[PDB]
Protein backbone atom coordinates (compact mmCIF):
# COMPACT_ATOMS: atom_id res chain seq x y z
CA UNK A 1 0.00 0.00 0.00
CA UNK A 2 1.44 3.42 -1.15
CA UNK A 3 0.48 6.21 0.91
CA UNK A 4 0.33 10.12 -1.43
CA UNK A 5 -0.28 13.22 0.35
CA UNK A 6 -1.40 16.12 -1.97
CA UNK A 7 -1.50 19.74 -0.79
CA UNK A 8 -3.07 22.47 -1.64
CA UNK A 9 -3.25 26.49 -1.51
CA UNK A 10 -5.39 28.17 1.29
CA UNK A 11 -4.89 31.59 -0.18
CA UNK A 12 -7.60 33.28 -2.44
CA UNK A 13 -6.68 36.52 -3.45
CA UNK A 14 -5.10 37.85 -6.11
CA UNK A 15 -2.46 40.24 -4.03
CA UNK A 16 -3.74 43.69 -3.50
CA UNK A 17 -6.37 43.14 -6.09
CA UNK A 18 -10.21 42.39 -5.18
CA UNK A 19 -9.40 39.05 -7.97
CA UNK A 20 -9.96 36.05 -6.75
CA UNK A 21 -7.85 33.10 -6.80
CA UNK A 22 -6.82 29.69 -5.11
CA UNK A 23 -6.08 26.27 -6.07
CA UNK A 24 -6.22 25.30 -9.95
CA UNK A 25 -8.72 22.70 -9.76
CA UNK A 26 -6.95 20.27 -12.01
CA UNK A 27 -4.44 19.79 -10.18
CA UNK A 28 -5.11 18.19 -7.60
CA UNK A 29 -8.24 16.03 -9.56
CA UNK A 30 -6.08 14.71 -12.47
CA UNK A 31 -3.24 13.64 -10.17
CA UNK A 32 -5.72 12.33 -8.10
CA UNK A 33 -7.66 10.14 -10.60
CA UNK A 34 -4.39 9.16 -12.40
CA UNK A 35 -2.72 7.92 -9.23
CA UNK A 36 -5.56 6.18 -6.97
CA UNK A 37 -5.96 2.63 -6.85
CA UNK A 38 -6.47 0.06 -4.64
CA UNK A 39 -2.83 -0.48 -3.52
CA UNK A 40 -2.06 3.99 -3.62
CA UNK A 41 -4.36 5.94 -0.99
CA UNK A 42 -4.48 9.56 -1.79
CA UNK A 43 -5.05 12.13 1.36
CA UNK A 44 -5.48 15.99 -0.01
CA UNK A 45 -4.71 18.67 2.57
CA UNK A 46 -4.37 22.40 2.52
CA UNK A 47 -1.97 24.75 4.17
CA UNK A 48 -4.83 26.47 6.45
CA UNK A 49 -7.44 23.46 6.94
CA UNK A 50 -10.94 24.35 6.09
CA UNK A 51 -12.25 25.86 2.65
CA UNK A 52 -10.08 25.49 -0.20
CA UNK A 53 -10.03 28.03 -2.42
CA UNK A 54 -10.52 27.34 -6.09
CA UNK A 55 -9.59 29.73 -8.75
CA UNK A 56 -12.38 30.68 -10.82
CA UNK A 57 -10.56 30.69 -14.33
CA UNK A 58 -9.81 26.75 -13.41
CA UNK A 59 -13.61 25.91 -13.28
CA UNK A 60 -14.67 28.24 -15.91
CA UNK A 61 -14.17 25.34 -18.85
CA UNK A 62 -16.33 22.25 -18.10
CA UNK A 63 -14.23 19.61 -16.83
CA UNK A 64 -15.24 15.54 -16.75
CA UNK A 65 -12.76 14.97 -13.80
CA UNK A 66 -13.56 18.67 -11.88
CA UNK A 67 -16.49 17.21 -12.12
CA UNK A 68 -16.13 14.02 -10.67
CA UNK A 69 -14.50 15.16 -7.79
CA UNK A 70 -17.25 17.60 -6.66
CA UNK A 71 -20.18 15.32 -7.64
CA UNK A 72 -18.13 13.08 -4.62
CA UNK A 73 -19.76 13.66 -0.99
CA UNK A 74 -16.35 12.59 0.33
CA UNK A 75 -14.08 15.11 -2.06
CA UNK A 76 -17.02 17.23 -1.62
CA UNK A 77 -16.63 17.85 2.52
CA UNK A 78 -12.31 17.63 1.90
CA UNK A 79 -12.77 20.47 -0.41
CA UNK A 80 -15.19 22.71 2.56
CA UNK A 81 -13.57 21.22 5.47
CA UNK A 82 -9.82 20.29 4.55
CA UNK A 83 -7.34 19.18 7.46
CA UNK A 84 -4.54 21.76 7.38
CA UNK A 85 -0.77 20.50 6.66
CA UNK A 86 0.33 21.49 10.12
CA UNK A 87 -1.72 18.65 11.49
CA UNK A 88 -0.59 15.29 9.66
CA UNK A 89 2.34 13.12 10.22
CA UNK A 90 4.59 12.88 7.31
CA UNK A 91 6.08 9.57 8.58
CA UNK A 92 2.95 8.19 7.48
CA UNK A 93 3.20 8.90 3.10
CA UNK A 94 5.88 7.99 0.58
CA UNK A 95 4.99 10.90 -1.60
CA UNK A 96 4.43 14.88 -1.25
CA UNK A 97 2.90 16.56 -4.42
CA UNK A 98 1.90 20.30 -4.65
CA UNK A 99 -0.97 21.37 -6.54
CA UNK A 100 -0.71 24.46 -7.99
CA UNK A 101 -2.90 28.00 -9.06
CA UNK A 102 -1.75 31.24 -8.20
CA UNK A 103 -2.78 31.06 -4.60
CA UNK A 104 0.71 28.94 -3.95
CA UNK A 105 2.33 32.00 -4.68
CA UNK A 106 1.58 33.87 -1.35
CA UNK A 107 1.42 30.79 1.52
CA UNK A 108 3.77 28.25 -0.11
CA UNK A 109 7.28 29.62 -0.37
CA UNK A 110 7.55 30.29 3.15
CA UNK A 111 5.51 28.00 4.93
CA UNK A 112 7.65 25.77 7.90
CA UNK A 113 5.65 22.98 7.32
CA UNK A 114 6.29 22.63 3.67
CA UNK A 115 9.81 23.09 4.30
CA UNK A 116 10.35 20.24 7.26
CA UNK A 117 7.95 17.52 5.71
CA UNK A 118 9.83 18.13 2.23
CA UNK A 119 12.82 17.66 4.34
CA UNK A 120 11.30 14.37 5.46
CA UNK A 121 10.14 13.01 2.47
CA UNK A 122 13.52 13.93 0.67
CA UNK A 123 15.48 11.89 3.44
CA UNK A 124 13.92 8.82 2.93
CA UNK A 125 14.56 9.13 -0.89
CA UNK A 126 10.70 9.53 -1.25
CA UNK A 127 8.66 11.23 -4.00
CA UNK A 128 8.53 15.00 -4.49
CA UNK A 129 5.88 16.47 -6.55
CA UNK A 130 5.43 19.77 -7.56
CA UNK A 131 3.34 21.46 -11.17
CA UNK A 132 2.59 25.08 -12.50
CA UNK A 133 2.86 27.39 -9.43
CA UNK A 134 3.12 25.05 -7.07
CA UNK A 135 6.79 24.71 -7.17
CA UNK A 136 6.83 27.93 -5.27
CA UNK A 137 7.02 25.23 -2.14
CA UNK A 138 10.42 23.86 -3.39
CA UNK A 139 11.98 26.92 -3.48
CA UNK A 140 13.28 27.50 0.02
CA UNK A 141 13.58 23.62 1.51
CA UNK A 142 17.10 23.62 2.83
CA UNK A 143 19.19 21.13 4.56
CA UNK A 144 20.40 21.24 8.07
CA UNK A 145 23.69 23.65 6.19
CA UNK A 146 20.90 25.74 5.00
CA UNK A 147 21.65 24.99 1.43
CA UNK A 148 18.50 24.70 -0.68
CA UNK A 149 17.64 20.82 -1.86
CA UNK A 150 16.65 21.60 -5.44
CA UNK A 151 20.10 23.87 -5.63
CA UNK A 152 22.29 21.97 -9.05
CA UNK A 153 18.55 19.78 -9.79
CA UNK A 154 16.83 20.12 -12.96
CA UNK A 155 13.25 22.03 -12.37
CA UNK A 156 10.31 23.27 -14.34
CA UNK A 157 6.89 24.93 -13.03
CA UNK A 158 5.04 28.15 -14.55
CA UNK A 159 7.59 30.33 -17.19
CA UNK A 160 7.85 34.05 -17.02
CA UNK A 161 6.39 33.45 -21.06
CA UNK A 162 3.24 31.91 -19.49
CA UNK A 163 2.90 34.40 -16.79
CA UNK A 164 3.37 37.44 -18.87
CA UNK A 165 0.74 35.72 -21.58
CA UNK A 166 -1.71 35.37 -18.48
CA UNK A 167 -0.85 39.37 -17.66
CA UNK A 168 -0.09 38.38 -14.03
CA UNK A 169 3.71 39.46 -14.28
CA UNK A 170 2.96 42.44 -11.96
CA UNK A 171 0.17 40.82 -9.85
CA UNK A 172 2.12 37.77 -8.74
CA UNK A 173 4.97 38.48 -5.56
CA UNK A 174 7.68 37.55 -7.67
CA UNK A 175 8.71 35.46 -10.32
CA UNK A 176 8.89 31.52 -10.19
CA UNK A 177 11.02 31.18 -12.99
CA UNK A 178 13.81 34.02 -11.41
CA UNK A 179 13.37 32.34 -7.76
CA UNK A 180 14.05 28.73 -8.94
CA UNK A 181 16.89 29.94 -10.65
CA UNK A 182 18.44 32.18 -7.86
CA UNK A 183 18.02 29.20 -5.36
CA UNK A 184 20.42 27.50 -7.39
CA UNK A 185 18.21 25.19 -9.52
CA UNK A 186 18.62 24.69 -13.26
CA UNK A 187 15.24 25.91 -14.15
CA UNK A 188 14.26 24.84 -17.96
CA UNK A 189 10.66 24.80 -19.51
CA UNK A 190 8.83 23.72 -22.92
CA UNK A 191 6.83 26.26 -25.19
CA UNK A 192 3.96 27.72 -23.63
CA UNK A 193 0.86 25.76 -22.11
CA UNK A 194 2.99 22.66 -23.96
CA UNK A 195 3.12 19.49 -21.56
CA UNK A 196 6.45 19.69 -20.02
CA UNK A 197 8.11 17.45 -16.59
CA UNK A 198 11.27 17.60 -14.79
CA UNK A 199 12.41 14.58 -13.14
CA UNK A 200 15.71 14.90 -10.90
CA UNK A 201 16.47 12.70 -7.66
CA UNK A 202 12.89 11.88 -7.16
CA UNK A 203 12.08 15.73 -7.19
CA UNK A 204 8.95 15.57 -10.07
CA UNK A 205 8.26 19.19 -11.18
CA UNK A 206 5.26 20.29 -14.19
CA UNK A 207 5.34 23.67 -15.82
CA UNK A 208 1.22 24.25 -16.34
CA UNK A 209 -1.77 22.50 -15.81
CA UNK A 210 -1.42 20.96 -19.17
CA UNK A 211 1.28 19.22 -17.32
CA UNK A 212 -0.55 17.19 -14.95
CA UNK A 213 -1.41 13.88 -16.86
CA UNK A 214 2.31 13.39 -17.52
CA UNK A 215 2.88 15.10 -14.04
CA UNK A 216 0.89 12.11 -12.60
CA UNK A 217 2.47 9.48 -15.20
CA UNK A 218 5.93 10.38 -13.59
CA UNK A 219 4.88 10.49 -10.02
CA UNK A 220 3.31 7.23 -9.69
CA UNK A 221 5.94 5.13 -11.81
CA UNK A 222 8.68 6.75 -9.03
CA UNK A 223 6.80 5.69 -6.55
CA UNK A 224 7.92 2.17 -7.36
CA UNK A 225 11.73 0.91 -7.98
Amino acid sequence: MKNVLMVTTSHDVMGNSNEKTGLWLSELTHPYYSIIDKNINIDIVSIMGGEIPIDPNSVAQEDYYNDKFLADDNLKNIMKNSTSLRDVNIKEYDAIIFAGGHGTMWDFPNNANIHSKVLDIYAKNGVIGAICHGVAALINVKDNNGQNIIRDKEVTGFSNNEEKIVGLTDVVPFSLEDSLVEAGAKYSSASEWQSYVKSDSKIITAQNPQSATDFAKAIKQSLFN
